[PDB]
């Protein structure tokens, strides 16, 4: 080994000796070194046997040449040199050791092998430089290797394809398992559902299955035994362990991962400063250049591959975390004791399954950087110290700085966070209202007064939403500026402290890419180390709940079908705490009915709770023999249909059913439900009475056929009829359950004298049980107790913020873009002046120039940053106004017939969406894309010719981005949805554990808990998948750029400077964080911007009349007497109101009396012109109502609603929401209401501050103050709508407005009797127009 032919030469040829010694050594020791290792995989992990195929044998085969070969070559020198003899045979014995490793391999079940490949590999490339050696030499011992490398290459060749499946069916199985080396190293096996979910919208049943290990049926039992393992070898059993013996075997293979990555993450640092070494090295040969590019290439695509697997393994291990750490919350909670469970909310165990679950399953992403950070930053810190000196600790001391401020940023944004959320509360608040009331509103045109209300708390709003706009301005500022600040600051205090030191480009761009390299480990060490708090406080939560006690199963007995047997039993609800069943003792024999007879806390529930070993027996013996039937007292009801709440997963009988249903009286509970037994019951579907769930407990039990039934209280809310009933067909002696062991606790007489025994007790202890007769023969305690008692959406939202800014934003941001350019380019300049007297010729005016053009970058920064935050701002008033504006100006229709819920999530979630996450997406997606394009652009601009890679990479890019968007924003809706029902039936279990255990059905739901959850991994495993799919496929694009940059770099070195081509290098090794970054924003963004679209509804949605005409405006007192005219009124809904020509005389007193579905209610919509005149020509006094303009007539009519709706505020805001009648006009008409004594006496006198809908206030005062709101609007033309306080307003319309026109619609005649004039409507039509005196 000598420098002159194989490092400065035109012909570049490895010595002969390192050909026969090291180019052979580096294969067989890597199989050497490899085997041992492999055995514990190869024998831990087992698949079964392959069969015998063609493609296994011709590997053996060839294995079998391969070795004789190579000791063919020992024979031939049997037949001097030293290393003629041992690498020869070396050779034969690795290679004897890859034919039995394909051997054992196929007796293990492996259809391709990575080792077999990365082997085979290695010794290919060892090979071709042998041959290429070989070849440029030149029969005697050459054609030995000629046949050893053909049989080399050809076994590489093979062992790419993959074996057939072993004799381990799989429907729509996971690909992982099944396909080959490369496949699972590229991530292609996922690419089918990527073009798949391009084309057709995926749904819950083409997800692949889960493999075998992934199962939470194969995951949760390690675990349970692992954790029995350690508690019964326990002082305080400590999680942590067994977590670490459990799933960290799988997961030490991260470390190696994160090693080898952190290896190669830094060999491209040396590799760029070798080839800036090499174009400022004239006269050097073109090879070395060559090779630098190769191993540039191939140092970055090993580095993805392996960060990439390394990525999957954690998620992986994660996800198994995850996936045990649900199932054995699930089996504790199902076992643990009553008085352990009690002291734990149940809130806090839910969230012990979702949120510390999720904490463990992101925690496994951040856990090998507690080292790989650190060794990264410290390897950076001495490499950085290598090269320029400790003035890069200066150039650094801005890092660690912006850590901290940062932080605090963050921190501050909260704050602001918990600020803006307040007001948004209150908002949406107020909209509620406005939406259940907005039929108040419409009739008295209080409208606007709502709407300035809206924006008063919308300008509270923005407020805090302006100062997180300015402080996130320079958050971006920091961010964007941090690389000019460091590299600034770092090459200033070089160049001043000595002027001997010369800036290179090796010394300035090296150190460079060395800060790129040092950003990220930096930053995620906070993340880090909160997320390692945050999962050691869920450790310490899971411990304390996975040590929880448990009941005991002995307790009871439990014997095959003197049927319950209690002696000398006494037990306790807690360890510590007194007794609360006292010396029981009692014999209840086979089918018996059996009444608990006490007073309130006496110890009935306790004693059938003891039974089903609820209760901590602290002695006795019980031995309840047979399956047990619990009706518990509280009803659990499963969200499940009622009739799999009754079958209680069991087989389906339609003549016991229909003979469990009526016997329990379900049949008008069925009729009175929508779909009969099919209804979803439970909290989430239809709420039942507490009757009903009674009766559904009841017929769950009778319907489970136990021999024993314990009905704790079944009969408490059902009525008396229907308790006898149930009684008479259920628990009695000649109801449903005759031949059953009945054990009913009761506090009702009723029934008593039919039951056989009466236990009847007293504070918890027995008291003289016995039979009824007996019992009352003996006039003991049993007598006591008786006696007891789309691209246009973009230029929507564009012209929401307007043009101007959008503009302006955009050209202040080239203007930051041109300047971090031209910055690089003066940097390119600066490194490639020359050396005169020792010194550069020019270094001061050069760094003013960096300086100028960086503070120009961080203003700019700054500026645009700040200008989308007022656009963004500017945008959100402008959406806010047009929607308010188009949902006010819409007809009652648009209210009625839109589904009532789906506005109240865009006034509070998509407005949420547009006017914070919107600037921000839009931020940092226009950053990334001009990052990828001033990359592009600064390679192309350094190397002209490589225009020729930008279009097979962009095709390439834009596929992989295409594809990904699209089925991956599909997948995340998936495991979303996925993800609340195991949530929902950890609640569901949490709450009806007790009848859970009685039926002893605990396996099922168990069982069931085992399919959401890997429902819930079916869904969240392809997203992950297809994350590391994104990135393998942007990685080798940017893999790509950077060797096609550097060899269009090496192949023009010459009429190219060192500065240039370190510039592009850097550049080109940076662009593919933007690349991935800029996909995931587009992504983002594609989901984000379809807000504006749904904000921009309801622009054309048919509005109501105009409110305000001015053309034809009534005069001041436009209801002169208030004479009403229906001139052939017709109201469309086909017409409810049809030839309607009534004549109402001003001042005189009208009512309208007819049955449901006449046009009685209708009619007073007409006056009000809710609903526009399908044909008709109703005139007050001389003017058209259709002419006049809403807000107008709603203003001079006034109408009193069926339910008055009482507005959050003061009571006067509640009269006058305008406040324009003066404060003594509101106080005699509250006076005139029959309200002043009450509202005098609210201590904030007329500001007394109502709920929602008046909920302090009575229904009688809402009704008197909704009169005093139509007293004091004093018009001539009032409308009541009837229905204890009837007579106090009865009266006082009968008092005053006497002399305006009332019209009334009065379910009750009694009160239109008064009225004269009555008009009659049969189904629109005026059956009778005339006074009641003609009426009768
Ligand atoms: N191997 C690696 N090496 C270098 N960095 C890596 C990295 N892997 C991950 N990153 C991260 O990718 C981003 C790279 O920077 P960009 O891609 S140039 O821009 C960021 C990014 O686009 C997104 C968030 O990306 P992010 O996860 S927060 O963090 C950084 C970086 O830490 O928004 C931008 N961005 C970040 N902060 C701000 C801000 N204050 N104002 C406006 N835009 C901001």
């Amino acid at each position: 080994w000598e420098w002159n032919v194989t490092w400065n030469t035109s012909n570049p040829d490895f010595t002969k000796c390192f050909q026969n010694t090291v180019l052979v050594w580096v294969p067989c020791s890597y199989l050497w070194v490899c085997f041992p290792f492999y055995f514990l995989y190869l024998s831990h992990h087992d698949r079964g046997y392959i069969q015998m195929t063609h493609l296994n044998k011709a590997k053996t085969a060839l294995g079998f040449l391969l070795w004789i070969v190579c000791w063919a070559d020992l024979f031939y020198s049997f037949w001097l040199a030293p290393v003629f003899l041992v690498s020869p045979t070396l050779l034969g014995i690795t290679m004897l050791l890859a034919t039995f490793l394909i051997q054992i391999e196929r007796r293990r079940g492996v259809q391709s092998s990575g080792i077999m490949l990365t082997f085979w590999l290695i010794a290919l490339l060892c090979a071709l430089a042998i041959l290429r050696s070989k070849i440029m030499t030149a029969v005697f011992r050459d054609v030995t290797f000629y046949i050893y490398f053909s049989l080399v290459l050809i076994q590489l060749v093979l062992s790419c394809f993959s074996d057939r499946s072993p004799l381990f069916n799989d429907p729509n199985p996971c690909p992982e398992s099944s396909a080959s080396f490369l496949s699972r190293i590229t991530f292609w096996w996922i690419t089918g559902m990527m073009v798949q979910g391009y084309r057709q919208p995926l749904e819950s049943t083409d997800l692949w299955s889960l493999n075998k290990e992934d199962t939470s049926e194969q995951v949760v039992p390690v675990l349970v035994k692992n954790w029995k393992k350690e508690c019964a070898k326990s002082r305080d059993p400590s999680l942590f362990k067994v977590l670490y013996k459990t799933f960290g075997p799988y997961f030490l293979m991260s470390f190696l991962f994160k090693a080898v990555h952190d290896l190669m993450m830094f060999a491209g640092p040396e590799i760029l400063k070798l080839l800036i070494n090499f174009v400022n090295d004239k006269k050097a040969p073109e090879w070395q250049g060559y090779f630098y590019t190769a191993l540039l290439f191939i140092s970055a695509c090993l580095q993805t591959l392996v960060l990439h697997q390394y990525f999957h393994i954690c998620f992986v291990s994660g996800m198994r975390i995850k996936t045990a750490v649900i199932g054995a919350v699930y089996r504790k909670a199902l076992v643990i004791t009553n008085a352990a469970r009690k002291s734990s909310t149940v809130g806090e165990i839910v969230n012990l399954m979702s949120v510390d679950a999720q904490r463990f399953m992101d925690l496994a992403t951040y856990i090998n950087m507690i080292w790989s950070a650190p060794l990264q930053v410290i390897l950076a810190l001495y490499l950085l110290w290598l090269n320029l000196g400790p003035s890069v600790l200066a150039g650094v001391a801005v890092m660690v700085l912006m850590v901290p401020l940062n932080a605090v940023m963050a921190m501050k944004t909260k704050t602001y966070q918990v600020a803006h959320m307040k007001s948004k509360d209150n908002r949406i608040k107020l909209m509620n209202e406005i939406l259940n009331g907005i039929k108040v509103l419409k009739l008295y045109a209080w409208e606007l007064a709502f709407k300035d209300k809206v924006l008063a708390i919308r300008q509270e709003e923005l407020k805090v939403l302006k100062k997180s706009a300015y402080l996130a301005a320079v958050g971006t500022f920091t961010w964007v500026c941090t690389p000019f600040l460091v590299a600034l600051s770092t090459f200033a205090v070089y160049v001043t402290v000595d002027e001997n030191n010369i800036l290179d480009a090796q010394k300035a761009f090296v150190s460079l890419a060395l800060f790129n390299i040092l950003r990220f480990p930096l930053n995620i060490l906070p993340m880090v180390i909160s997320s390692i708090v945050q999962a050691s406080v869920s450790l310490k939560r899971l411990r304390v709940f996975l040590s929880h006690e448990d009941l005991d199963p002995d307790s009871i007995q439990r014997r095959p079908i003197n049927s319950i047997t209690v002696k000398n039993a006494t037990f306790t609800w807690a360890r510590n705490d007194p007794p609360t069943l006292h010396g029981i003792t009692f014999s209840v024999p086979e089918g018996s009915l059996v009444a608990v007879v006490g007073q309130v806390g006496c110890g009935k529930s306790s004693l059938l709770s003891a039974l089903l070993a609820e209760m901590d027996k602290v002695e006795g013996h019980v031995t309840v023999k047979g399956s047990v039937a619990y009706v518990p007292q509280q009803a659990w009801i499963q969200n499940i249909s009622l009739r799999e709440n009754i079958l209680f997963g069991r087989q389906l009988q339609e003549r016991y059913y229909k003979a469990v249903v009526e016997a329990c009286a379900l049949l008008p509970d069925l009729e009175i439900l929508p779909s009969g037994d099919r209804t979803e019951i439970g909290e989430k579907g239809v709420n039942l009475s507490g009757g009903q769930k009674q009766r559904v407990s009841l017929a769950r039990a009778v319907y489970c056929d136990s021999d024993v039934y314990l009905l704790d209280d079944p009969l408490s809310a059902v009525d008396a009829h229907v308790g006898k009933h149930i009684f008479e067909n259920v628990i009695g002696p000649k109801g449903l359950l005759k031949n059953k062991t009945r054990l009913l606790v009761t506090h009702a007489i009723s029934y008593l004298p039919q039951m056989d025994v009466i236990i009847v007790m007293s504070g918890g202890k027995i008291s003289e049980m016995g039979s009824y007769q007996e019992l009352l023969a003996r006039d003991g305690a049993f007598a006591e107790f008786l006696r007891t008692y789309k691209l246009s959406v973009y230029w929507d939202y564009m012209k929401a913020i307007g043009l101007f800014i959008s503009f302006l934003s955009i050209f202040l941001f080239l203007c930051n873009h041109v300047a971090s350019l031209v910055s690089n380019y003066w940097l390119s300049l600066w490194t490639d002046d020359p050396i005169v007297n020792g010194t550069q010729e020019h270094t001061q005016v050069r760094l003013s120039v960096y300086g100028a053009l960086g503070i120009s970058q961080g203003i700019t920064v700054f500026g645009y940053s700040m200008a989308v935050s007022i656009g963004g701002i500017f945008a959100s008033r402008r959406l806010h106004l047009d929607l308010l504006h188009n949902v006010l100006r819409s007809p009652i229709s648009f209210f009625e017939r839109t589904p009532s819920g789906n506005l109240v999530n865009r006034f509070s979630k998509e407005l949420d969406t547009v006017d914070s996450m919107i600037p921000q997406v839009i931020k940092m997606f226009m950053g990334s894309l001009f990052n990828v394009i001033g990359a592009c652009i600064i390679i192309l601009l350094a190397t002209p010719m490589a225009a020729v890679i930008i279009p097979p990479l962009g095709l390439i890019y834009f596929f992989v981005q295409r594809f990904y968007v699209a089925s991956s924003r599909q997948l995340k809706r998936l495991e979303s949805v996925s993800r609340s029902p195991v949530y929902s039936h950890f609640n569901e279990t949490l709450l009806g554990v007790s009848v859970i255990r009685a039926f002893e059905e605990q396996e099922r739901f168990i069982r069931q808990s085992d399919l959401k959850v890997d429902e819930n991994q079916k869904a969240y495993y392809p997203s992950i998948v297809a994350n590391r799919w994104l990135a393998v496929r942007l990685e080798c694009v940017g893999n790509c750029i950077v060797l096609f940059a550097s060899l269009f770099a090496v192949i023009s070195r010459h009429s190219l400077s060192a500065g240039l081509v370190g510039l592009s290098v850097s550049y080109s090794l940076q662009v593919t964080t933007y690349l991935n970054w800029l996909v995931r924003m587009s992504s983002e963004m594609e989901t984000n911007i379809v807000a504006v679209e749904r904000l921009k509804e309801y622009s054309e949605t048919e509005k109501e009349a105009p409110w305000q005409i001015q053309d034809m405006a009534p005069p001041k007192d436009w209801p002169q007497v208030g004479r009403v005219e229906f001139r052939d009124y017709g109201l469309r809904y086909d017409l409810v109101l049809k030839h309607i020509n009534v004549t109402i005389d001003g001042g005189e007193k009208v009512g309208i009396v007819g049955r449901t579905g006449a046009g009685k209610s209708s009619l007073t919509l007409g006056l009000f012109r809710i609903k526009e005149s399908a044909e008709g020509e109703i005139i007050i006094d001389d003017i058209n109502i259709a002419k006049i303009g809403l807000h107008d007539l709603r203003f001079k009519i006034t109408i009193i609603p069926q339910d008055p709706v009482l507005f959050s505020g003061s009571l006067r805001m509640n009269l006058d929401p305008f406040s324009q009648y003066s404060d003594e006009e509101v106080w005699t008409s509250l006076e005139l209401a029959h309200l002043k004594g009450f509202v005098s006496a609210l201590p904030d006198k007329l500001n007394h501050e109502c709920a929602e809908g008046g909920e302090n206030l009575s229904v009688g005062q809402r009704q008197l103050v909704c009169l005093a709101r139509a007293l004091l609007r004093k018009t001539k033309i009032l409308v009541l709508d009837e229905a204890e306080t009837d007579d106090l307003i009865q009266s006082t319309i009968r008092t005053q407005f006497d002399d305006c026109t009332v019209l009334t619609i009065a379910h009750r005649l009694n009160t239109i009797m008064d009225y004269t004039r009555v008009i009659v409507l049969d189904k629109g039509e005026i059956q009778e127009w005339g006074s009641p005196s003609d009426l009768l």
